[PDB]
């Protein structure tokens, strides 16, 4: 139930075709770690690999490197003061926590040598047998936070602090911006809640009101994270850029800040594979655009010939079977997602997640949303053009046996399929399949007889896939996506995201507990990139909520209403975008008191660290002896009233001339 | 033709009825002037005054004063650097200008006694008689300045800074502003002289041109700003609150981040007159709109009526004598909104300026744009509804004395006698008139007679009133607003701006030069709240130019047109403005690079001003014996492999081991 004291473990799978040459790489691999004062242990990994055991053994090198790590931090810009305290007595001052050591620990043993490290990082250095580098995870607090969570209702800042603890700051930014997201989710649940009981279906006022929710969403979370950032001493990192391992290079060019020559690469081979997305993108939103109109058209010829025998409900089998589909394409889609983003040389891991945050963004948001895209802005308006699929599957199920009437109400109907089938796939794929995974190799399955189980649970650990928190962002985005701008056509969609959200808050973190290994601990300043995709998604909102509520809600369709809506409705959620900023810039959130108000103490410290008539006739006696040493009329100018009290008189008979005329 | 070192000059009006309490000011007044180090000299002011004036006779003392003023920016992040000089040896390394000199000495005679200065601002303290505190005006410049203005054509950066070192940042910052305004304005002034020749009357092209000019001249002078900034040692001035002397209180609370206690005002109080703002806001509206659709009606009556005997010029009569009565009505009116803003208490400089801005702005928005609002928006759509007052004119000319055909390009004529008599009017108003007025008054008109002229020159320049930079750029900002949302009018516009801002940038340089005295020297990192202004009227040009150009152009109105085009523009807006920000994000200004450099390489002198395997079985073996002093399990598996080599040998075994199965 409790470690070894292991900090980090790496796996080292040592190949029968070149046993050689791993071992070579094996005894230069545990060399380099010895350089740097890690404490080395060996122990069997199974199927012909080494688990090498790592720690620091030397406290005074690890406070060393804590003190070094700190001051890079303070030259930019991060820490507020500076640790002050070269011996380890800042330390007591301010505490390692657990995810600052081992981040501390993965640089030591990720950074080159000109960083003051043995980077062993596996596909750029010679190191190809280099599996996994990962930390272990503590049972002990590991089964106490999942009881915890599941016990409590809400959660408070301090599990999120014990979460930021224990797993880098990335980690605690998602737990805290979905514990966030499911706090601010209750208000449109309750007002869709009060639409699907007053308003009637498909309501202008509720479209309206998810507009300004996401609008007061968005702009509390921007200053929640900022506040957050603040708290946990992160703020900033952002600016600070960390150098990919992997990214390939041909130049060593001139310093741009620092002093450094610093590796370059052609920018124009980069943008000859950024356009290497176009055509990409082009095909598959073509692919999946026919696809969806495929499925569209089989379902509205299956419920137009089979008039539902059995009921409604089978008329949408197709988008049923097209939203189960859905994972298995946006597999391979993910795929060739991130091998295009890794064949796109980039420089940095800032700007090499952002640009992967996109590729994913893009692709998941076609197959989350072209179908309801289909339905809505297409199926809706203008839907006789599809008659060619129609009769082209009445023409084929005629030889294979041997009036249209379009509901604008079926976006609903869809809606609520797509929400629930969307929701059990979901559920179904995230944790139940890994859970029966687990349980299905729990059943199929020397060594000093008294680290066995040590051993044996880090065997299998390394078997497990670290936990990427992209997914469970993306997932809680494509979510927000589906309340901005498909809600109106169904309003209790926010409801079953709520009582979603309540279970994901503790089904995502038992997906970090037991069915992955615990994430090597990064610093963010933020979420990121996906700030942008919650902005793009609430902006998109305002204009599809409205057209869907004209357009369903129906008389021909006026085009003279439908621009008036999308207009009104989109320059709202401008006017409330500006209310609702300067309204937030007035609320003086107390981390940015904190903050300014530090370092003002620490530089007023700094700047306590750093008679009159007397002098004034002294240094007019000066210039006087500098004159009759000799320029002259301003000279004898100012020596007219040299002494104070000469002026006082000379202006008081003065007043007195100018009072005689 | 030169001063006599004089750096200020107070003018202390004694009137004969406070004959006494005026004496007793006058000797308080310049007892405090000689506690803060001022050499203080009495001269004689017309009409029962006393011009004093002061300088620095203390050199060290002012340099004493320089440095601490240098670390107050310090503190607040504006210097890159300390000046790490308590002696003057930092002064040597960084002069000082004359407008920093000027600044110091003005803060030195206004802050009070807490700051370090003797304060004597007339209103809030006992000084009711010190009348205007002002530098002085150097001719040798001015007359060299004024002549190589006019000399060239175009000016450097050199000019520009010249400007700085003499009037502060504020007048610099307004002369670079309209330098750069005047080169972007040949853009839509050579376009516009294009589609006047080539497309016609009320293009589409020409207005989603000059959208996406007024989008890239924004951006690229909020970027031309901050390298303005970071190059002058200003940039995060305004984080500084200067703290208003007219600012009433009430108590004195807790502190903010400093430690000192503030002085608080209820800020109810201040709503119950922020307030004040609505109803006279309605009824300047309301009027100026009666003003407005009179002259127009009495306009369109007189056109219809005569049948133009002379011209259709006498037609448009009424708008060029309403444009001749605008800045009659808009002295009142702004005199109407600075005692409006000035009863509103406010708190710092800058939020009393702002609100200022703000409240003038507004003001002269309507008074400048509402009659083309008129125009366009309601007469040229739907013209019928002001038939009333069509015959209630004809009713009364018919006692007087004893088929109505809209035109669509009315507006052209319309915007081409607005512009050009605008022209006329603002350039009789601006120069011409206050050039006969000084010229009036040269016409019209003891003292030891060798300072006879000086003392002639000071007080003829106590007559002058300050200049303020607000009006010049308000001035500015409307005829930017004139551009961005009714160029499609009449495209010669641009071009007749153009020839007015090169006459302009000469002509605003001579009304400090002669016809004002010169101004008090202040900081600011920018031109401030005009850029809210000018973000606005870019925006609504957007808008306005498209519905003016599918309006005018015209089939009856088809609404279904009218949305498309206002909802395209102004996307196409949005979306160029996303792409302008992400171009200009990338281009990497020298003075960020520069400010971001010495900050780095400061703090890494501070940076730099702060056996492997041996030591690790060293410390194991210090375990070891703690723990043979005596946790053990842990022990005994770190304990296993002590050397490395040991490691290694019993991991190469371990892959014999794994070899053998
Ligand atoms: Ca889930
Ligand atoms: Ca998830
Ligand atoms: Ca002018
Ligand atoms: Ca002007």
């Amino acid at each position: 139930e409790s470690n070894f004291g292991v900090d980090f473990v790496i796996h080292y799978k040592v190949p029968a075709a070149e046993r050689d040459e791993a071992e070579a790489g094996f005894v230069q691999l545990i060399r380099a770690l010895t350089t740097v004062g890690l404490a080395t242990e060996v122990r069997h990994g199974e199927n012909e690999s080494l688990l090498v055991f790592v720690k620091v053994a030397s406290p005074d090198l690890f406070a060393k490197q804590v003190y070094r790590a700190r001051l890079g931090d303070w030259l930019h810009g991060v820490r507020v003061s500076a640790p002050h305290n070269d011996i380890a007595q800042a330390l007591q001052d301010e505490p390692v926590v657990e995810a600052e050591r081992l981040r501390l620990i993965y640089l030591m043993i990720t950074k080159p040598h000109n960083e003051g490290g043995a980077g062993v990082t596996p596909t750029n250095a010679k190191w190809k047998h280099v599996e996994s580098i990962f930390p272990l995870h503590s049972h002990s607090f590991n089964k106490e936070w999942i009881k915890k969570w599941s016990s409590k209702y809400t959660l408070e800042q301090t599990d999120i602090d014990n979460i930021r603890d224990k797993f880098g700051e990335s980690v605690a930014f998602y737990f805290a911006f979905l514990r966030s997201y499911f706090r601010f989710l209750v208000i449109p649940s309750a007002f869709g809640f009060g639409a699907w009981l007053l308003l009637g279906q498909f309501s202008y006022l509720y479209a309206l009101l998810c507009g300004l929710w996401s609008v007061v969403f968005f702009e509390y979370w921007k200053k929640q994270e900022v506040d957050l950032a603040v708290q946990w001493g992160v703020r900033g990192v952002s600016s600070i850029q960390q150098s990919r391992p992997e990214f390939e290079w041909e130049h060593e060019a001139e310093d741009p800040i620092t002093g450094e020559p610093v590796k370059v690469y052609p920018p124009m081979k980069r943008v000859k594979t950024q356009l290497l997305q176009i055509p990409f993108a082009l095909a598959c939103v073509v692919a999946l655009g026919a696809l969806i109109v495929t499925c569209n058209s089989l379902e509205v010829f299956i419920n137009e010939v089979y008039s539902g025998p059995g009921k409604q409900y089978l008329g949408f089998l197709p988008t049923i079977f097209l939203v189960i589909g859905t994972p298995t394409i946006s597999g391979v889609l993910m795929g060739a997602a991130e091998k295009l983003n890794a064949m796109e040389n980039y420089a940095t891991v800032d700007a090499h997640d952002a640009a992967l945050i996109q590729k994913q963004f893009v692709l998941n948001f076609m197959t989350s949303y072209m179908a309801l895209f289909f339905t809505a802005f297409v199926y809706i308006p203008f839907g006789h053009i599809l008659h060619p699929f129609l009769n082209f599957w009445r023409a084929t199920a005629q030889t294979l046996t041997f009036e249209f009437q379009i509901n604008p109400a079926r976006i609903s109907n869809q809606m609520f399929y797509f929400t629930v089938t969307a929701q059990i796939v979901n559920f179904a794929t995230e944790v139940v399949v890994p859970y029966i995974k687990q349980q299905a190799f729990q059943k199929a399955k020397e060594d000093h007889e008294e680290e066995a189980e040590f051993l044996q649970r880090v065997r299998e650990e390394c078997t497990l896939e670290e936990y990427d928190v992209s997914g469970d962002y993306r997932e809680m985005v494509m979510q927000f996506g589906y309340v901005a701008m498909f809600s109106v056509a169904w309003p209790l969609a926010a409801c079953c995201f709520l009582v979603n959200n309540w279970v994901e808050l503790r089904s995502d973190a038992l997906k970090i507990a037991i069915s992955s290994r615990r994430p090597i601990p990064w610093r963010t300043d933020s979420i990121g990139p996906w700030l942008t995709a919650l902005s793009f998604l609430s902006w998109l909102g305002s204009i599809t909520s409205s057209a869907i509520v004209y357009l369903c809600s129906n008389s021909p369709l006026k085009a003279w209403g439908l621009l008036l809506s999308i207009l009104f409705a989109e320059h709202f959620y401008l006017v409330v975008q500006l209310a609702v900023r300067f309204v937030l810039s007035k609320l003086d959130s107390p981390g940015l008191q904190k903050e300014r108000k530090e370092r003002f103490q620490t530089k007023k410290r700094l700047l306590q660290e750093n008679e009159h008539s007397e002098k004034i006739t002294r240094e007019a006696l000066e210039e006087e002896a500098r004159q009759a040493s000799i320029g002259t009329p301003e000279e004898m100018f100012w020596q007219r009233q040299r002494g104070m009290q000469e002026t006082i008189e000379i202006g008081r008979r003065m007043i007195e001339q100018q009072l005689a005329a």
